[PDB]
């Protein structure tokens, strides 16, 4: 999906399953606002 | 390791390695507060 | 603001500059994805 | 206590009570690590 070959990727073990969903918000979340900058400007 | 049988264990794929980092320390610095309740209440 | 008198707001010390940069950029991260629930859906 | 005259203090808004908790956890969470390290080496 658009040359994914960009940042190395890497790996993270996360105990307990409340922590996690916590966690994988925060990915997803800037994973969101950096994938805003990926619109040309205004 | 006293049965680390406790909570179930994830895994989360993070981009970017600076981030990575970033993510490994929020992780550590909780598990250092959970580790601490594990001592004896004074 | 859209009567901004939404959700209680609240306010936190954090010390450290370098780590009041990064705080400040997880809660715009949130305000980011919540700021997108706001959107018609498709 | 101590001379908290030690790295500078900031502020931040973070609305949403629930949030907030979350926040305030990750700030004591550092704090509990950094104040790890103000004792003796072994």
């Amino acid at each position: 999906k658009k040359k994914p070959l960009d940042g190395e990727y890497f790996t993270l073990q996360i105990r307990g399953r409340e922590r996690f969903e916590m966690f994988r918000e925060l990915n997803e979340a800037l994973e969101l606002k950096d994938a805003q900058a990926g619109k040309e400007p205004g």
